[PDB]
């Protein structure tokens, strides 16, 4: 299903690539979206799926777009538009000055201090997890790890029931990788319709999770509204349970694939922070975008107003004029080019929390389990939309070789 080409658009320029559904799926995702990376593609393409819109291809250019909020808003920051339109979520949905303001609090729960704070139970939690796994021999990665450990601590951070989960999840599921069960303006008004109790019970009968911080808080001398909360609030609902839940699954597919990258790790384990980093680069995976503010021509190319732009964050790192060998994942790169975690004033807030979780996750699973593998005979899916994942991780290892601790 293919848009119709505006005027302004050079037939030459187009390139028609589904974000949803890249061709390459099969060959891996991260490998799907850089086919926009190849010779035969400009680096400012149109495509004409999901309804017609831009996709810069190059690090330089993501980069750029990015730090340029006067010309791209996030006003309408997701593709296709009636998604991007839907969306409201705070700090996301705003540019700079009004932006800072509501980061500033988003910080307050999410930040550094909450990181240091939360270290012990995110340590507890994924030894607990591990433990529970090691003499089975065999998981589901995505269902037996990659779910419940990220999830399980923020729904701790956020003071709410475990019971929750499974629907959450879903219409979190929804917003990155629709289905097409339902729109997003659906998706969005569920997670909504959940949410309001909350905070109108958080404003009244205030505690110490995240829900009651923003709730409660303070932007430019007076208090947040209930529907700015609402608003951040959901923003880190999806961030929370969507992210690293993905991330996760795509580095441990890795490593069950890469003996050598498990053993590195195991005896020079100073280098856990820097393969971070490069795992981070190289499973690269949130893909969103800008809509233009007025007429304006970017790299030699004619943007009109209300055009959107996908700035896949996944693909800066990806890139060969960024980093050489892009697809090798190498340890010890003395320079490692990403911007996973985005670039410019929407930086992400949760990198910290993020990263600690990776890092706690590499140290110890590698700690009990250092040798493991995919099941013989699966067949890893991938999915492909604003956030990408895992469909399945079925991993399989010998007992016999992991170390209680
Ligand atoms: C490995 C996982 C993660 C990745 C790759 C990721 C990536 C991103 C990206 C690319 C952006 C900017 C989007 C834009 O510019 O449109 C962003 C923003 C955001 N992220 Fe993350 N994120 C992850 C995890 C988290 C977590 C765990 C949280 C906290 C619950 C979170 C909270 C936020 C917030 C609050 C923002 C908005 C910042 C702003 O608008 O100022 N993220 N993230
Ligand atoms: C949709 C909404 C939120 C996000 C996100 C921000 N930080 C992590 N995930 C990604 C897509």
């Amino acid at each position: 299903n293919l848009a119709p080409l505006p005027p302004h658009v050079p037939e030459h320029l187009v390139f028609d690539f589904d974000m949803y559904n890249p061709s390459n799926l099969s060959a891996g995702v991260q490998e799907a979206w850089a086919v926009l990376q190849e010779s035969n593609v400009p680096d400012l393409v149109w495509t004409r799926c999901n309804g017609g819109h831009w996709i810069a291809t190059r690090g330089q250019l993501i980069r750029e777009a990015y730090e340029d909020y006067r010309h791209f808003s996030s006003e309408c920051p997701f593709i296709p538009r009636e998604a991007g339109e839907a969306y409201d979520f705070i700090p996301t949905s705003m540019d700079p000055p009004e932006q800072r303001q509501f980061r500033a609090l988003a910080n307050q729960v999410v930040g550094m201090p909450v990181v240091d704070k939360l270290e012990n139970r995110i340590q507890e939690l994924a030894c607990s997890l591990i433990e529970s796994l090691r003499p089975q021999g065999q998981c589901n990665f995505t269902e037996d790890y990659a779910e419940p450990f990220p999830i399980r601590i923020f729904m701790l951070l956020a003071g709410l029931p475990e019971e929750d989960i499974p629907h959450l999840k879903y219409l979190t599921d929804q917003m990155t990788r629709p289905d097409g069960s339902m729109t997003f303006a659906e998706a969005k008004e569920a997670l909504y319709d959940y949410l309001i109790p909350i905070i109108e019970q958080r404003r009244q009968k205030p505690g110490t999770d995240a829900i009651s911080i923003v709730a409660n808080g303070q932007v430019n001398g007076r208090p947040i509204t209930s529907d700015e909360a609402k608003r951040m609030c959901g923003l880190l609902l999806v961030g929370g349970l969507d992210t690293v839940v993905n991330f996760l699954s795509f580095s441990m597919e890795f490593l069950a694939k890469s003996p050598e990258h498990r053993q590195e790790l195991i005896e020079r384990p100073e280098r856990i922070p820097a393969a971070c980093e490069e795992l981070l680069r190289r499973f690269s995976l949130v893909a969103d975008g800008r809509i233009l503010t007025s007429d304006y021509e970017f790299h030699g190319v004619q943007l009109k107003k209300g055009d959107q732009i996908l700035l896949p964050q996944m693909l800066s790192g990806l890139d060969e004029r960024e980093n050489a060998c892009p697809m090798h994942v190498d340890f010890s790169r003395q320079k490692v080019s990403h911007t996973t975690f985005g670039h410019g004033s929407h930086l992400c807030l949760g990198q910290h929390l993020a990263r600690r979780e990776i890092i706690v996750t590499l140290k110890e699973w590698l700690t009990r389990i250092p040798d493991f593998s995919i099941a013989p005979g699966a067949q890893i899916q991938h999915k492909s939309g604003i956030v990408s994942g895992v469909q399945a991780l079925p991993l399989v290892w010998d007992p016999a070789t992991t170390k209680a601790v």
